[PDB]
């Protein structure tokens, strides 16, 4: 029978929908989340198509010599005011199933921004999107429960800032940050902390903590961009990078 032969070929055609670089990434962030849960509680290579399908998130490797790679690499490094050595390893286009249709692009002032996260959050971030934190209300609100601009989703325009939240993973020591389209809308500039915010001030859609300078002192070392609605955010790229300062 040739119906037998046709189904084995269809298996091959299904498996190849996952590239090698994306399959590697899926296993690493999956290894990192499992390794982290295991550690909380004590205790080439075949395709990991089941793990990738469970992310419900499309991931395409962008090749190191293409126009897209060199441009997006450039944009990531554009505001690296630390001048600390960074090796942009890999770049991935990312697409969540519902993110593209719920995005509030019509607010205007859409900017691409950086969001750093530890590696063990990445599987959850790809499956669910960036989520709002839970607001504290039954006990006193503490500064370990709240960003310095309240209960929102935090971005920066600077790779120097993102490096403070993209910690090296225990698996392979590399760092991940996200590049997101953020619908900033009417963006209010702030020079002082405000832990109590749960939405942008009246008439504004987002908030900007202005980074301190010699002329203008502020409460913010870094530039922070904060939105308070998950649909003001659309993930676009995953960036894998490393820092040699990190070795030895
Ligand atoms: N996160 C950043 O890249 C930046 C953070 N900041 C600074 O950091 C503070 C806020 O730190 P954050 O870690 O951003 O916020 P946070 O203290 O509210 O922590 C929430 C964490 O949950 C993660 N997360 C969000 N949705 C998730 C999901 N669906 N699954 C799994 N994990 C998910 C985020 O990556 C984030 O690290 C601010 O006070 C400011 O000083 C400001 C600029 C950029």
């Amino acid at each position: 029978s040739e119906q037998l032969q046709a189904l084995l070929l269809e298996e091959v055609m299904n498996s190849s929908t996952l590239s090698q670089e994306v399959s590697d990434l899926v296993e690493m962030i999956w290894a990192e989340a499992l390794g982290h849960l295991e550690h909380m509680l004590g205790s080439p290579n075949p395709p990991s198509l089941a793990k990738y399908r469970a992310l419900r998130c499309k991931i395409e490797h962008v090749e190191q010599n293409t126009e897209e790679f060199l441009r997006v690499r450039k944009e990531v490094l554009q505001n690296h005011h630390s001048k600390s050595p960074v090796d942009v390893l890999q770049i991935f286009r990312v697409g969540r199933v519902n993110e593209t249709t719920e995005f509030l692009s019509k607010l205007g002032n859409v900017r691409p921004l950086l969001h750093g996260s530890p590696v063990q959050n990445i599987v959850g971030i790809l499956c669910r999107g960036l989520l709002l934190p839970k607001v504290v209300e039954d006990r006193g609100v503490q500064r370990t429960d709240v960003g310095n601009l309240g209960s929102g989703i935090y971005f920066s325009d600077s790779l120097s800032t993102s490096i403070k939240y993209s910690h090296p993973g225990e698996t392979d020591g590399t760092r991940l940050l996200l590049i997101c389209d953020v619908a900033l809308g009417k963006c209010m500039d702030l020079h002082e902390k405000d832990f109590s915010l749960t939405e942008a001030p009246p008439g504004y859609d987002s908030v900007h903590g202005v980074s301190q300078t010699a002329s203008v002192t502020t409460d913010f070392e870094d530039d922070e961009f904060v939105v308070y609605k998950t649909n003001q955010v659309k993930m676009k790229y995953i960036i894998k990078f490393s820092m040699p300062g990190d070795q030895i």
